[PDB]
This record gives structure tokens, C-alpha cells and sequence, in this order.
């Protein structure tokens, strides 16, 4: 591999220089001759030997005592022999509290995907591996719900959970978000609530829950401890904040009795460090408004309310050329970042958050020697172009620690 | 390996086989993507220069169904003898117009490749001065444009020889706005040609100083200096910008050309290079009112409509931006529809392209697509491109980048 790699910024002109790239550990997907860069994601007994975790655990022990500016120390140099030593007697280890609060932190600031990494050493971390039950896994959630969402006022935060052992014992959150409403579909083929959930709304209702069969009705926790049977758990409804969604000059919006949860917390993912694998980890930020305004509520397989805002402004909907679609897509993500900034809810427009992520590429790029992202899903899906991340050109790699896909549960799960 | 993508809102599936057939690089590795890189990262020889031709050739009578024909052996035979004695050879106008439609079918970043085998192909080899190429540029723009119901079309000059005598067009479109860099800091014109407009003055072009100036065409032949031209102005159509509600949008005294007609690029088939081969075809609305109007370095007119919208200004969070964007692109739409100037909006076109991406699939094994390209730069996931997966990789015959002339020309 080349060892200088310029990225340029078509808008500005500015060039960046990537050293950081040559530390990539694991792949894209991409080929000499082909490219994956819009491909979504490009076995229970699988974990990894002993062979395979004595690399990985020494090249993240290494990665975090040169952060450290203690590298070749006595202090790393007998980390490397304990954790060599508990590999070779217990063939995993365990982290120490400093290096999970780095890993975790490391990575978000390697989630190649994401906008919001400005802020990724402000990251409150609650080590969980003491965790035994599906119910302490319900404490533990519910206390990291109402830290985060502080009365309106959010800070980001991860909830981790015991690592995996020999994957007959995982520690699983069902849920895909720890919040999020419910979808039914009617037997006449339409969905009430949310059609992105009707899923994982059918699976709780075999499980026991009573649905109320709303529009937002907020989804049971289904937790699973140490490799046995979910189990269902209701979130206390004073912890679920939420949003009404009017707009400012329309007094009809609010007739639409729409309203949206204020805390986005994303707890399917798997977050690897120094290679051991922690399958429950969620973790929570604040919304940007186009996660609602366009994707949660006009995408034509969720709440698809683009024909009823637009019915409702007279707009010509018999041509797409008149940009009916357009016009009321905007005037959503206008309501939304109103409401949430009226209820003084935390939420980041689009046009600040690309423009915090510039600042930050930057500012990675000189401390650190590179920035991952990815194109594809760091520009907004609203207005790209008048955002600066447009112009902007990016690598994509992964490094470690990172936030990883994970097969969902009740494709895998040996029920007892 | 056979390779799937998946669109998440139909979940369609479509399976990709036409990958295995390409060679050229992407840029990306195992470990680095570089799909968001603009330009990842010239004179034959008769040693590259035969398999090329041999791949080329065994494509074309593959296309026409007369694989391992005579002709088709008579054909390898004819090329092989030519290379040999000329360091070079020349297509058949069939292989040349079948290479042309191809070049658009392989543009991995042209959402409009429904239209690809639709494509009038202006054989300009002949060709040997600058007057001669403005001759079939004038009667390019003129078939092309054909009074508002535009029509694809390419003219091809001569192939490069030995890297000295290229055939080049200057300009970055054969229609472009002046752009003049004021005392005052500012911009009059076009911003996105402020360098190629002072050297069209340098050369000794007269400007006008308007705000909607064309350019002169500067044209290169067999490798001499280039040549001014202006274009007949009859033959540049025009559209002057208004908006279905907004009475006072016409008295921004804004206007765009009607021809998008992209002339920098390099068309490559079987292994000859033709650097000067301007190709045009018809608008998507958002190339004039989202990039042309309102990137910073471009006419930047978004202040002005937020404006006189008598829109709240003072915080990003009102998205002011994004009314004045819709609201730009609603007139421009509305003013090349009433002209009856051809014009695509990006709902109709993205929705064409996944059409046409059904289609290739099925005849072709595949179609390379290059999804930061193809999605509009406006409302991108209200279109059903947002959601489909593409796979992007280089067939060839190929538009390519080169650099721009004014670096590489020994001047005299
Ligand atoms: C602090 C405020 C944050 C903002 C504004 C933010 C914003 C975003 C957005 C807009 C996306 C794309 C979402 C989509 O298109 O559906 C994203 C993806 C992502 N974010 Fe952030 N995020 C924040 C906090 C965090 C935190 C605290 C973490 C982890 C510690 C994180 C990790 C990720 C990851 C891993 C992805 C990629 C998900 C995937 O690959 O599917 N983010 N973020
Ligand atoms: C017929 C109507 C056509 C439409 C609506 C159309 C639309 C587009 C658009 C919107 C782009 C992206 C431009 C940008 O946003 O920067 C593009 C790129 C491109 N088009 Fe098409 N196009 C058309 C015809 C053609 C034709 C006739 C050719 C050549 C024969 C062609 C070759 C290309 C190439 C090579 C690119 C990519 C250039 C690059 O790699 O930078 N297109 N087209
Ligand atoms: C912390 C935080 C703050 C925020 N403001 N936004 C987020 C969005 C995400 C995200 C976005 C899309 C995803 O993928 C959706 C898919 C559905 N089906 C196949 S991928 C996933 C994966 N759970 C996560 C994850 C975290 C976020
Ligand atoms: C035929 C046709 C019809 C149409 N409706 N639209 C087009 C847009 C294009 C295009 C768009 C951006 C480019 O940009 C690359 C760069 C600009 N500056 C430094 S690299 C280029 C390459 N000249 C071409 C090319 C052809 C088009
Ligand atoms: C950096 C980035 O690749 C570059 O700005 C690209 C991104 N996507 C684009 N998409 C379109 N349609 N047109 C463009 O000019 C660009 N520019
Ligand atoms: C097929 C395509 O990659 C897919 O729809 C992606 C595109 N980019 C995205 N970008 C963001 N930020 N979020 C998304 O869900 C997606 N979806
Ligand atoms: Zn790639």
C-alpha cells in the first residue's frame, strides 16, 4: 500500500495528507476492481481461539499505552505478560476499566458512519460486565435512558455488557433501539405504528406483550443474559421522552398528532476490543432532525405522511416536476428541529452537524493522520449539496476498536 | 463469485455476474475504499495495443451475435497487420458508433443511461484544423439542440497519435457562462470558468463583462495552439428563469443555456484514445439549480431567494437553505417546461435509472453504477436510488479524465 494519501475538498480547495489508513485492520469489501462503497454490510461455536486473540489483544494493548505516552514501559510490558497469561491458563482476558472506557471511545471515533464523532471523547461509559440477569440488564438500561436524556439536555453514553465467552452465553439486547415504536399490520395489508418494527412487534407479541395497537405505542425491552430465553421488560413511561411535532407557521401540523421519542440509543450492534466481542453494548447520542424528518417519517416503507403534509398545503401532486415531494419534506424537518428546540430537547440541524464534521476531519487528519468516513452516509439524505461534507472528499477503512453488525438474535438463539 | 445487490425499500435483489469481465482498476483496496475520491489513482505502443484491439473486436461480433465468424477472423487478422505496420489502427464507423453507445453504457456516474443506445455518433475523424473542428462542433450543437426537443449526440475527432498532436476541446462544455473576478473581490458571471474565461482574454477574446457572457469556443488541432470561435448565437438556446408563484422570480434576470454538452473528457475504445470527443444529451433540472446556482463557488443566488422569500435568516436551523433550494429548482423546471425545452427532473430520472438498471440486469449480468454519483444532490432518499444497492466497476469502452490542456500544450 501506498503510504501518503491526499483527500481533497472541491469546495475550499484544502488537501489533507492520510498516514492513518496503513493502521486498517480488517476489510471494506472493495477489490482492486470492483467497489462495494454502497453495499449496506458488505456460527454460536465460532469464537476466537487462543491463537487468534494473542495478536489482536497485544495489538490493542500496544495502540492503548502509546496513547497513553507510556509505550515500552514497565507498566506495558507487564500488561502484555498478564494479559498474555490469561489467554494462555482461561483463553480469553479481561479489560481493565482505563482501556474499555478508551476502547469504547476509540470506537466511535472509528465509526467510519457516522457525523456525529466531534464529540467522541465525551462519551459516558457504564461498565455492566458484572451483569448476570435479564432483569439487572433492565436496571442497567433504564438508568442509562434516564442519564442520557437529563430532563432534555443529552449526553451520549454506552451501556457494555459481559463479553462473549463461547458464544452458547451471550448477552443480547433484542431490540434494535431501546426505543421505538411499535407496527402492526392489518389484515387488510396496512401497517399501523411504525412499519419498520412490524418484526420485531410480532416477535414481543408471541412473547407475552399485550400490544395497545396505537401509532406510538413504545416497544417492550426483550433482553437476553448469559445465553438463556428473552424476557420482556416495560420501560418506565416518565424515563421515555418525547416530542410533539407542530410547525411554526402551519397551525394544521399539530392536527396530525404526530410526535417522536427524544433519544436515539442503538443497541443492536457488536463492539469489539483488542478482539474480545461485547454483543450488548447500546449506545445513545442526540438526533440529527433529518433522522426524523426524512427517514423516519416520509421513507414510502415507514411513516410516509410526504401525501398528507403535501394534501394538506395544496400542492400539486400530479406531477413529480412540480416538487410537491420536495417542498414537503422540508417543511417537516422545519417542524421537527421546531418542536424539539421549543421542549428544549438536545437535536442538531444537518447544515451544523456537517459543518462540526468538517472541523473535526480536520483536526483528526492533523493529530491524528486520518479521519474514516464514509461518503455515502456522512451527506445527509436531504439538500447534500448545500452541506460541506458534499465537496468533501473521504477514505473509507476500519480500524479497531469498532462497532460491528451482528446477525439478529431470533435467527440464532437455541431456545431452551 | 457472483455478487447481489438489494434495493432496502422493494427489497428486490438483482445478481451481478458482468463484474467478472472487467480490468480496470477502481482505486479501492481491500483495505481502502476510495469511493468518494473525484480522480483515483499517455502514449500506447503496439505491445498494449493488440489485446486491446482483440478484446474490443471479440466484443463487437460477440454484441452482433457472429462470434468466430470470418468476419470476425478476417477482422483480427485485419487489425493484427495494422498495428504491425502503423503502430495504431482505425475502427469501421460500426465499431466506432458501437463503441460510442457503449462508453455512455459504462459511465458508471450517468444516471440518464436509459437513453444510451439512443445516440447520434458525428464521425469527425477526417478533421485536421480548428475551423474544421468548429464546423462540426456548430453543426453538433445545432442537430443536438433542434429547437428545444433535444437529442443525444457525440462528435468524435481524430485519435491520438503520439501524444503531439492531440485534438483537444479547451472548453470544459462547448456552452458555458464568462466568469470575470472583480476588483471588489467578487465575481460577475460564472465562478465555476473564472480561469478559463482570463485565458480566453489572454488569447484575445473581447469580453462583453455581461453576467451571461458565452464563452468562445478555443479549439486544438493535431497538437498547435488553439483558436477562438464564437458560436453563431442562433444557435444557443436559452431559457429565461421564472417561477410559477413568485412574480418577482423573473426579475432576479436570471437565465441558463438549454445544452449541457460536456467536451474535456476522453473516450477510449479497443485501445485508442480520442481526447477531443464532445457529448451532450438534455438537463436534470438540479445540474442548473443545485450545483450551478448555489454552490459557494458558484452564482450563489440562495442569499438573494431566501431573501426576497422574506425568510428567517440569522440560524441554519430554519433550513432557509433548503426552502430556497426547492423553490430554485421549481422555477427551473417550470421555465424549460414551458419553453418545451427538454428538461428531467431527478424523481422522474433516479426512476428511469432503476429501470434501467432492471433492465441490464437481466439482459447484461449488471449494470456499473456509482451510487455517490447517481443520487441527486437534492432529496436524496425521497428517490428510489437513495436505497438501491450498486456495485461499481470499470468496463471498457469508457469516458476517462484527462488534464486539462493549458498544463501539458508546448506552446509556440
Ligand atoms: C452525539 C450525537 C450523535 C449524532 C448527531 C450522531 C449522528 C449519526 C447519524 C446521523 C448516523 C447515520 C444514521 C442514519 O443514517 O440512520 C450515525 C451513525 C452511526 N453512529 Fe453516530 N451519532 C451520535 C452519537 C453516536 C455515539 C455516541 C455513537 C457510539 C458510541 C455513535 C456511533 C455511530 C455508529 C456506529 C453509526 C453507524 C451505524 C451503522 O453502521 O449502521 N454515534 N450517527
Ligand atoms: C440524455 C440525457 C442525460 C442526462 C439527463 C444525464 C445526466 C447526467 C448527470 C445528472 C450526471 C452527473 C452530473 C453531475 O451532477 O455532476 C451525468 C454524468 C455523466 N454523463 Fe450523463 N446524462 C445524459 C446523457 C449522457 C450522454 C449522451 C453521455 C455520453 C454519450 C453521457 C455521459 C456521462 C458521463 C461520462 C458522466 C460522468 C462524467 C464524470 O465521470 O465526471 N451522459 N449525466
Ligand atoms: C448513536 C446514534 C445517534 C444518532 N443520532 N443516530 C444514530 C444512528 C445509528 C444507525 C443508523 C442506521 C443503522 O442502520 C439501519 C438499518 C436497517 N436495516 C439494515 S441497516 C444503524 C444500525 N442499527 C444505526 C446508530 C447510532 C446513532
Ligand atoms: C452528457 C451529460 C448530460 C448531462 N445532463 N450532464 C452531464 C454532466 C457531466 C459531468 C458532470 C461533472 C463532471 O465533473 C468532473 C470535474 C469537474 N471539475 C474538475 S473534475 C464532468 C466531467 N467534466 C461531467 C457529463 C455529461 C453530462
Ligand atoms: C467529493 C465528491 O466525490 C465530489 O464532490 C462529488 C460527490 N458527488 C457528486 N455527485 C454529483 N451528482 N455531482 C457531483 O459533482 C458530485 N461531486
Ligand atoms: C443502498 C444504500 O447504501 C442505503 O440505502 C444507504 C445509503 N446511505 C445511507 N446513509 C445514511 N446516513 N443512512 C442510511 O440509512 C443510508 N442508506
Ligand atoms: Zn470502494
Amino acid at each position: 500500500c501506498p503510504r501518503f494519501l491526499k483527500v481533497k475538498n472541491w469546495e475550499t480547495e484544502v488537501v489533507l495528507t492520510d498516514t492513518l489508513h496503513l493502521k486498517s485492520t480488517l476489510e471494506t469489501g472493495c477489490t482492486e476492481y470492483i467497489c462495494m462503497g454502497s453495499i449496506m454490510h458488505p456460527r454460536p461455536e465460532d469464537v476466537a481461539t487462543k491463537d487468534q486473540l494473542f495478536p489482536l489483544a497485544k495489538e490493542f494493548i500496544d495502540q492503548y499505552y502509546s496513547s497513553i505516552k507510556r509505550f515500552g514501559s514497565k507498566a506495558h510490558m507487564e500488561r502484555l505478560e498478564e494479559v498474555n497469561k490469561e489467554i494462555d491458563t482461561t483463553s480469553t482476558y479481561q479489560l481493565k476499566d482505563t482501556e474499555l472506557i478508551y476502547g469504547a471511545k476509540h470506537a466511535w471515533r472509528n465509526a467510519s458512519r457516522c457525523v456525529g464523532r466531534i464529540q467522541w471523547s465525551k462519551l459516558q461509559v457504564f461498565d455492566a460486565r458484572d451483569c448476570t440477569t435479564a432483569h439487572g440488564m433492565f436496571n442497567y438500561i433504564c438508568n442509562h435512558v434516564k442519564y442520557a436524556t437529563n430532563k432534555g439536555n443529552l449526553r451520549s453514553a454506552i451501556t457494555i455488557f459481559p463479553q462473549r465467552t463461547d458464544g452458547k452465553h451471550d448477552f443480547r439486547v433484542w431490540n434494535s433501539q431501546l426505543i421505538r415504536y411499535a407496527g402492526y399490520k392489518q389484515p387488510d395489508g396496512s401497517t399501523l405504528g411504525d412499519p419498520a418494527n412490524v418484526q420485531f412487534t410480532e416477535i414481543c407479541i408471541q412473547q407475552g406483550w399485550k400490544p395497545p395497537r396505537g401509532r406510538f405505542d413504545v416497544l417492550p425491552l426483550l433482553l437476553q443474559a448469559n445465553g438463556n430465553d428473552p424476557e420482556l421488560f416495560q420501560i418506565p413511561p416518565e424515563l421515555v421522552l418525547e416530542v410533539p411535532i407542530r410547525h411554526p407557521k402551519f397551525e394544521w401540523f399539530k392536527d396530525l398528532g404526530l410526535k417522536w421519542y427524544g433519544l436515539p440509543a442503538v443497541s443492536n450492534m457488536l463492539l469489539e476490543i483488542g478482539g474480545l466481542e461485547f454483543s450488548a453494548c447500546p449506545f445513545s447520542g442526540w438526533y440529527m432532525g433529518t433522522e426524523i424528518g426524512v427517514r423516519d417519517y416520509c421513507d414510502n416503507s415507514r411513516y410516509n405522511i410526504l401525501e398528507e403534509v403535501a394534501k394538506k398545503m395544496n400542492l400539486d401532486m400530479r406531477k413529480t416536476s412540480s416538487l410537491w415531494k420536495d417542498q414537503a419534506l422540508v417543511e417537516i424537518n422545519i417542524a421537527v428541529l421546531y418542536s424539539f428546540q421549543s421542549d428544549k430537547v438536545t437535536i442538531v440541524d444537518h447544515h451544523s452537524a456537517t459543518e462540526s464534521f468538517i472541523k473535526h476531519m480536520e483536526n483528526e487528519y492533523r493529530c491524528r493522520g486520518g479521519c474514516p468516513a464514509d461518503w455515502v452516509w456522512i451527506v445527509p439524505p436531504m439538500s447534500g449539496s448545500i452541506t460541506p461534507v458534499f465537496h468533501q472528499e473521504m477514505l473509507n477503512y476500519r480500524l479497531t476498536p469498532s462497532f460491528e453488525y451482528q446477525p439478529d438474535p431470533w435467527n440464532t438463539h437455541v431456545w431452551k
